[PDB]
């Protein structure tokens, strides 16, 4: 009698009705007949396990699952569907009465892509991989217990199909213990986070990217539980110390989303330089707070910190107790940006110069020895040259080419150091003349560019002015 | 109404949205409007050459190209953007239905350094050189014919 | 972790990588390990003088200087390289923070022949002559004041 009820519930669905009508027209009636035979057999295989019948009702009421089943019975792979329903029956039986775990199954099997992936994994004769994976699910769910935040994170992580594929791949390779260790690390991360919406939100965001999850699995595979635990502790501390300020939390979410920054953070948390990362996050907080809501400076900070090499340089410099050098450098950058105002062509040169990591290392070196006014006057001379370029774009293009080179910038800082500032000024306007004399004859501009761009001829030319 | 489609596809990109927000912040309200006027003009210059407007949907939906265009409209070189979009149109109509040649154009104009170099060469009133060079590209493509190894070398060497 | 940055920057150079691989082949692995130990020791002997770390990042990046250092570590002259790096550290520390003088040192030590002559002159236990000569360089640079003609002539003559 239950089979007739299930058949009726399936047939009364309008989408199912339209699909069945289409498949009746196209001559595939025996495919529908085989599918209903499989449904009857699945009901008879469930028997007195009424929770399995309640699962099948939900699974077949969904029209997309029914459409996938029709496509998969058509091509003669109905035995794959029988094997899948047998495995699902075994998984629901072995759980017994864990209603939260059966709720997780009712959720995961309703999602079409998960059902398609499971069908594909049951076709190629890898049934034990699905069995082991459902066992791991039940185990992690029982371990979670009275801690609904962790079960919510687990449900969200499993709903993502890419993470589901990664989990199936790692279970296939018999890395089950690595997966168990990872869920234990998630448990001892959620327990530590407690009720704090920002930290739980950061976990919910970060753990959802496949790259970060793959990196985490690749580190816990080599028995590195302490590394991951201390990294989550450092992130919790960074959120707690951040206070209420959206612009810092945004940078944390961004930088931690970037995979290579997360790799560098793991490498520096392993070697017991944890307090270095703490002080670095403090320095970022100070830079953001002292840089107000000025969007130009904030964008410059985001571009500078998003680049991994500059991030590593900053880590190495806070490592050896020179945090105040980084602070003074960010102060000089903020000062230079404030004098730029809305003159976007000049701010573009700050973006180009500071985006080059070698020039950032040189600037940190030049600020450390307390020559900061040299850098200040050099930025002012760059402004007093760009503002004099006016509307002549080949000059500014030559200047973009010239200042990107690290050794030319070093030589310019050297000539500003020894008190010959005016000569540097006289150089830049002189270049303007060679442009204005050049006009539109690109061969002369090309020759001038080949004479300017190399360091030795540059230092020679600086000596003749 | 394809202009509205272009606007939606352009502002949908998050980096483009960030750039536009920044350019609204620092007090350059009219520069975004001038750029969108140039975009509207470029759309209505294509007319029924739907492949050209598809090429514009490609080019303008790239953060680097769009930022370069904004900065290059800033300091009064607006017309340099109008001229360039004209010449590309001349390159597309004269190119005809050689879809592989339009593929090479899509590849080349996506690279920001190529687009900046072309902006420099159209700025100083050497547009004829860019037009002749696109003609050389078309001719080398037709001469190469259906022989994809040579077209791959051509793509790499011009990239 | 600065030492790791030096190792990565050194091994990024293809020529240095090939030299290391070749010396791995011939059964001289402990010579490469001893050289890296000397590098570590000189770095941690430099301390918080980041200018000295920059000098080591420059001098050791050069492939010929690395080759000469490796060959001098081969035949049992490790202490000679250690003494030379110590003397360079002392000349940078006593040199103060005159950036032009440190530029002269960065120039003169990048030249391979000057480095080989200094190694030969530290080998024979004449350590103080090198330090005295660096003192003479410091004095001549500080006496030149701001007059780049003379500093250019001096760089040329000492090169």
């Amino acid at each position: 009698m239950v089979y007739e009820r299930l058949k009726e519930l399936i047939e009364e669905n309008p989408e199912i009705q339209e699909i069945l009508e289409l498949w009746k027209f196209i001559g595939r009636e025996d495919v529908v007949e085989k599918l209903f035979e499989v449904i009857k057999w699945a009901v008879e295989e469930g028997g007195n396990n009424m929770v399995f019948i309640s699962l099948l009702k939900e699974i077949l009421s969904n029209p997309e699952i029914f459409e996938i089943l029709l496509k998969w019975v058509d091509i003669g792979r109905e035995d794959v569907v029988k094997k899948l329903f047998s495995v699902i029956k075994q998984a629901v039986e072995d759980g017994g009465n864990n209603m939260v775990f059966l709720s997780l199954l009712k959720e995961l099997l309703s999602n079409p892509e998960i059902f398609e992936i499971l069908l594909l994994w049951v076709e190629i004769n890898r049934e034990d991989v699905v069995k082991k994976f459902f066992d791991v699910i039940k185990w992690a769910v029982e371990r979670g217990g009275n801690n609904p935040k962790f079960l919510s994170l687990l449900k969200l992580i499993l709903s993502n199909p890419e993470i589901f594929k990664i989990l199936l791949l790692w279970v296939y390779e018999n890395k089950e213990e690595v997966v168990k260790k990872l869920f234990d690390v998630l448990l001892y991360a959620v327990k530590e986070g407690g009720d704090n919406e920002k930290f739980l939100e950061l976990l919910k965001e970060i753990l959802s990217n496949p790259e970060i999850f793959e990196i985490l699995l690749e580190w816990v595979e080599e028995n590195k539980e302490d590394v991951v635990k201390k990294l989550f502790d450092v992130i919790k501390y960074a959120v707690e110390r951040g206070g209420d300020n959206e612009k810092f939390y945004e940078l944390l979410k961004l930088l931690l989303s970037n995979p290579e920054i997360f790799k560098i953070l793991l490498e520096w948390v392993e070697i017991n330089k944890e307090d270095v990362v703490k002080k670095f996050f403090d320095v970022i907080k100070w830079a953001v707070e002292e840089g107000g809501d000025n969007p130009v400076f904030y964008r410059l900070l985001k571009l500078i910190l998003s680049n991994p090499e500059i991030f590593k340089i900053l880590l190495e410099w806070v490592d050896i107790n020179n945090e105040d050098v980084v602070k003074k450098l960010f102060s000089v950058i903020k000062q230079a940006v404030e004098d730029g105002g809305n003159n976007m062509v000049f701010i573009d040169l700050l973006e180009l110069i500071l985006s080059n990591p070698e020039i950032f290392e040189i600037l940190l070196l030049w600020v450390h020895i307390n020559r900061e006014d040299v850098v200040k006057k050099l930025f002012d001379v760059i402004k007093w040259a760009v503002e004099d370029g006016g509307n002549n774009m080949v000059f500014i293009h030559l200047l973009r080419k010239l200042l990107s080179n690290p050794e030319i910038f070093e030589i310019l800082l050297l000539w500003v150091d020894i008190g010959r500032e005016e000569v540097v000024k006289k150089f830049f306007e002189k270049v303007l003349e060679a442009v204005k004399e050049g006009g539109n004859d690109m061969i002369e501009i090309k020759k001038l560019e080949e004479i300017l761009l190399d360091p030795e001829k540059f230092e020679e030319l600086l000596l003749e002015v």
